[PDB]
């Protein structure tokens, strides 16, 4: 089909996630047709650099014919069987075993889902069930943060701190609370980032004491906030969050849906920041987005509590789906065996971070240049010296993002933050290629900003 | 790996849906390895008849090499791309256009998810967003039924009426209410099925008036309740439910996750019972379980309402997944082009129903022998005359289902209901082959009752 016709059929029959349906159907959808390595092509024939790896998830990049073969082979033998009827199958068994190999010690039990959002809902139910098993029925509140993102189920949307999501669904559901996010640029006042990390972590302590520790089940956080704009907390933050959770007997949960499977150069974001969660949620990079699968990695304390609780009345038809498991297995084994994660840690991550900071250092309206491993970002700001953001946060970021897309580069705006998370397998030449397009785009952005008299 | 090898790793590493992990680990998990047609082979080389089609979902049967090729092909060109970025891709656009021709009139727009549960969650947010768009911020309560099943998200479980689920996660969440299920055998008193259907339906009107109609956003129901035990509502039930919903400006939603894609003989469960829902949820048969994919089909009125509301701040990374959509597309085309649904209505459904009753009616403790299309059930009872159920609904079903298990037959126990939902492509010879193992299991079962002091 042509561009115009695929656009016509999409506008007529498709409801997109997180989209203005009326305005999209007017402008027309951009039709992505094929991918190879770090590159995409659209229906018009534009070669595009995918500086977002699909949706933070295509970690091995596009073009894995071995993954298609793994999919074909498994679908031919057993395309589906359920894990509900005192039943299992070799693909789910073999994946579970492999995951145990690459996860830290103590994470041997895994619960499968189809998505990061289902993993979060599963985790919420696990956390609350755990406290019931302990005879503490009031210990049910989960604390997340403003501008955190934990998916799109009613449960995950409530635990998330996106107001725009809360306003649709009568959210949050009860037993949720939120603390401010560890965003130093906005909230740091005259503290050092490290002083600020302690302050921002102790917001959890003061929330717990406001609520009553006996009512708090868990604190949940993305090691680095992804959708909120790659907010990288100070080094002092996570160890203090962990101290506080242990002080008050509150479960500690990492949402690893973005940071997992090598994004920071460790296998998991929590390893980078050096905390030890009781559970963590995954998806995305688990299969590099090649098939839908998510998981909850359940540490020993909680797993023992759940196993002591008899039946766990939860799950999805497609939990442990054999074909998705086969592809995840192929993916995880590749991340290990081809040295992809190790390469982020030791080679391409430090290169990207260095180049990133070199690239964006000069611009008058770029600040808070940050990142680690293969996730990185900056913020477009009104005045650097005053740490002053643009009003209507998001307007300026959108203008910038539009310059990127027109220049065949995918980087995302989260408010006025610009973020990137390319395939981990990106080469040095491809990093420089990407950064070259980005830099030219920021030159144009700075020129347009002065021209608008938005100076 | 051997049986014991697989079992040991499963106990060590895998937490299963809807399971007592301690006791599954102690017993050892049954390891399913391969499937063909309507049969499975396990780690021990038994030939097992799959009268549950995976999990009500393997509708075109096992062994569809053409599906594996569609998957392979799509995975090689573009294994993934997001639909969040003012972006789309051929496979999702193509599936969307195909669905609109097999779904009833006025269902042009689909929202993709990965699962039935996520579909239910999406439907809940849609219902509530819709009423906000309509300037009715109080119109937010969804009504389900006791023993209805709407998945396993916190939302779906709340809308669901399984007490055993509500007990885990602090459910239901707010703006959820529940009415009694149209289960004649227990609630029929002295009414005829058709009379009770009117009464069981009016329970909805009662609940609405109690809550207040201005607070009520939707009534949601599976056309035939599945996981609750294939409860088939009287013919009078759904039309009254629809009148009531229309009387009080309450949205009618069908959960078609089980009944969808040919299961009763129509494409959808609601078509069989002749109501017109404003939205309906789907998964399972959409891809015949070959790849995870679900959907919410939005009727014209609601679609109009959601579009007027600008941004819909909802969705999943793998929404519209290219590879799942290609496989869904190949499955839907197959169900239609290969005439598998049509055959359920005309050919195999009637046969299955007649023969089912013929096989099971004659038993002492088998009553309420029911079913339509390729979904069918019966209930294990203490006394047929008294409509007396066994004490502690569930004990007897297990005892019985465990006989099936060691006779290489899969039919599921829902309380003391026995249910079956085999692939739609099952042949008459297969139908007869399955019932014969069942009859013998039953003959065994009834005898084991007496020899126990019953
Ligand atoms: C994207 C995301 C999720 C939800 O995952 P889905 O697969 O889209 O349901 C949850 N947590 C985090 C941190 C995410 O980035
Ligand atoms: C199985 C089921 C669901 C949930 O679908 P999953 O894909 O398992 O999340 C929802 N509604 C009904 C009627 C179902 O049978």
């Amino acid at each position: 089909r042509t561009t115009s016709q695929w656009r016509e059929l999409d506008a007529a029959h498709h409801l997109h996630p997180f989209t203005d349906t009326a305005s999209l159907n007017q402008a027309g959808a951009r039709v992505m047709t094929r991918g190879e390595g770090v590159y995409l092509w659209d229906s018009e024939g534009n070669k595009i650099i995918d500086g977002m790896a699909g949706l933070w998830c295509v970690n091995v990049g596009y073009g894995r014919k071995d993954f298609a073969e793994a999919a074909r082979r498994q679908m031919e033998e057993l395309p589906f069987y359920n894990t509900f009827f005192k039943t299992t199958h070799p693909a789910v068994v073999e994946l579970s075993s492999l995951l145990a190999e690459v996860t830290p010690a103590g994470f041997d039990r895994v619960f499968y889902t189809n998505s990061g959002s289902e993993s979060v809902d599963t985790m919420i139910r696990m956390v609350r069930r755990y406290w019931d098993v302990q005879g503490k029925p009031e210990k049910k509140t989960l604390i997340g943060r403003w501008n955190g993102y934990h998916g799109s189920t009613i449960g995950g949307a409530s635990l998330g701190g996106m107001k725009y999501m809360h306003e649709q669904g009568d959210l949050p559901i009860p037993g949720m609370a939120h603390i401010e996010q560890p965003w130093w640029y906005k909230h740091g006042k005259d503290m050092t980032p490290d002083e600020f990390g302690v302050v921002a972590a102790r917001w959890l302590e003061e929330k717990i004491l406001e609520i009553g520790a006996d009512k708090v089940a868990a604190f949940v956080g993305e090691p680095i906030q992804g959708a909120g704009g790659v907010i990288v907390p100070p080094a002092t933050y996570w160890p203090e969050i962990e101290r506080i959770c242990r002080k008050y007997d509150v479960l500690l949960v990492a949402d690893e849906v973005i940071c997992g499977f090598g994004r920071t150069g460790e296998w998991f974001g929590h390893q980078h920041f050096g905390f030890q969660p009781d559970l963590f949620t995954a998806a995305k990079g688990l299969s590099s987005g090649y098939l839908p699968i998510g998981a909850v990695f359940v540490g020993k304390r909680v797993a023992e509590g759940l196993i002591a609780g008899g039946d766990f009345n939860h799950g999805f038809t497609y939990s442990g789906h054999p074909v998705c498991a086969a592809v995840a297995h192929a993916n995880v084994a590749a991340l290990r065996d081809e040295g992809i994660v190790q390469r982020v840690k030791d080679d391409i991550g430090p290169y990207m971070q260095k180049r990133w900071r070199e690239t964006f250092s000069r611009f008058e309206h770029v600040d808070d240049v940050r990142g680690v491993g293969m996730v990185q970002a900056f913020t477009l700001v009104k005045n650097k010296a005053k740490r002053e953001l643009f009003p209507d946060f998001g307007e300026i970021g959108t203008l910038c993002r539009d310059i990127f897309f027109r220049n065949n580069l995918i980087m995302r705006a989260c408010g006025d933050h610009i973020v990137s998370a390319p395939p981990l397998v990106m080469t040095r030449a491809e990093v420089d290629e990407m950064l070259a397009v980005a830099e030219r785009c920021l030159e144009e952005f700075e020129q347009t900003l002065k021209a608008r008299g938005l100076a």
